[PDB]
């Protein structure tokens, strides 16, 4: 019982509450392609080209995002936004995952589990992600935080 | 042998340069999304949705697409535009797809080969196709025509 605990809560339904013997994947990236990026790169596509594009991408990010269940990891803490693809997804692998994690957590959670805030998915390796006896979620007053105990 | 020509060429590759007993389905809709409807969609989107909306759209389009082949239509003259995902599947399909069509044309190619010029994909039926002996591309000068023949 030696922690972090986050102001944060799992980012989605379906996910577990408890976590026993943490393999925790911090990232720094986000799980998100951004607003501006989509909109930028359909505009400036050949109107016949656009839904072509958007596979691509949608199968590249599902493959990026599966990278994540390849590293073994079962808890995913991203510094940045996850979006509902991303979710859905991290949902059904039962892996718990927060999201918009302050820089000053993730730093904590890195040298508390020796872990390392990769920035990209493709670095998510088994030796990158930190552990810990227990992550759950939990009601604390009004607030639903999450509590990552007995860092290892 | 009679007939109308079009100035327009196969919209693909790999589709057939000749179709025997050629059953036409007229669309006057087009198939494909503008993109003034995504780029408008994805950006009154919550960030974390747009590619959920993606893949709906995506999925919608090739689910109604598809409702050429089972038509039995072996020939689609659209007046509107078609874009590459329909391109693709129409070529698979051996499907001779031909977009931008006059409406003139269509008009003509309606009362020679008794096809109703559907508006909507969910119109599409085997009544609503015209006969022809035989649809085929070929060069004329310096131009790739499409020949309607023997129009039933």
């Amino acid at each position: 019982m030696s922690g972090i605990v986050i102001d944060k809560e799992k980012v989605h339904s379906k996910m577990p509450d408890v976590v026993k013997n943490a393999k925790i994947a911090l990232i720094d990236s986000a799980l998100e392609i951004k607003k501006t990026e989509i909109e930028a790169k359909v505009q400036i596509s050949d109107p016949s080209k656009i839904q072509d594009f958007l596979n691509q991408e949608t199968n590249t990010f599902k493959q990026m995002v599966e990278k994540i269940k390849k590293s073994g990891a079962n808890v995913v803490l991203c510094q940045k936004g996850i979006d509902d693809v991303a979710q859905h997804y991290l949902a059904k692998e039962g892996i718990y995952a927060v999201r918009r994690v302050k820089k000053s957590d993730m730093e904590k959670l890195a040298k508390a589990t020796g872990a390392k805030i990769v920035t990209d998915l493709d670095d998510l390796t088994p030796s990158v992600l930190g552990e810990a006896e227990t992550v759950e979620e939990r009601k604390i007053g009004d607030d639903r935080m999450t509590f990552v105990m007995g860092c290892k």
